[PDB]
């Protein structure tokens, strides 16, 4: 039993519910959030400039050391940093951007990092201004995650065309 409310069931282990993954962060204080992040940690719009907004930039100075670091990640690649006032964890993973020509079939090597991690609060990878379609991101996952992941959605009307059209 955990503290994840209101969602809907789609599998054994994939749920989905229309929120702001911020809100939900806050009011759950997951183990581990997903940022949706790019390959610099640069958390300029999307879900990431809305995590990072919420931590009041904590998020983008823990990134930016961890780069001067580390280098940029993977397209399809991941790291654990801290979830700040959001989460223990923050577990940001590098889909393909579309919007940058990058290849969708990195879209499953990205949700397969959330196997690391027993269970999740995330959004739908590569969705937004990332630029896939969100109905081929939430398949990828339900066919990729084999751990509990708890999908937030933050356009209620994505949200109901993704659980009408769900097989
Ligand atoms: O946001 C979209 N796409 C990006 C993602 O892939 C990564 C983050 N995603 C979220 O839904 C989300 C969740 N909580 C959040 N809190 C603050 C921001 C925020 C975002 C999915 C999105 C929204 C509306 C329509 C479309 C259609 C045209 C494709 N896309």
């Amino acid at each position: 039993v955990n503290s994840f409310s209101g969602y809907l069931k789609l599998t054994d282990n994939v749920y989905i519910k229309n929120a702001d993954i911020v809100e939900e962060a806050k009011k759950v204080k997951p183990t581990v959030v997903v940022n949706a992040a790019n390959v610099y940690l640069k958390h300029g719009g999307g879900v990431a400039g809305a995590l990072n907004k919420a931590t009041n930039n904590a998020m983008q100075v823990e990134s930016d050391d961890y780069i001067a670091t580390n280098g940029p990640l993977k397209v399809g690649g991941s790291c654990v940093l801290s979830g700040h006032n959001l989460a223990k964890h923050c577990l940001h993973v590098v889909g393909p951007n579309v919007n940058k020509g990058e290849d969708i079939q990195l879209l499953k090597s990205a949700y397969e990092n959330f196997n690391q991690h027993e269970v999740l609060l995330a959004p739908l990878l590569s969705a937004g201004i990332f630029g896939a379609d969100p109905i081929h991101s939430l398949r990828v996952c339900v066919d990729t995650v084999r751990t509990n992941v708890y999908l937030a959605v933050f356009d209620k009307n994505l949200y109901d065309k993704l659980v009408s059209s769900f097989l």
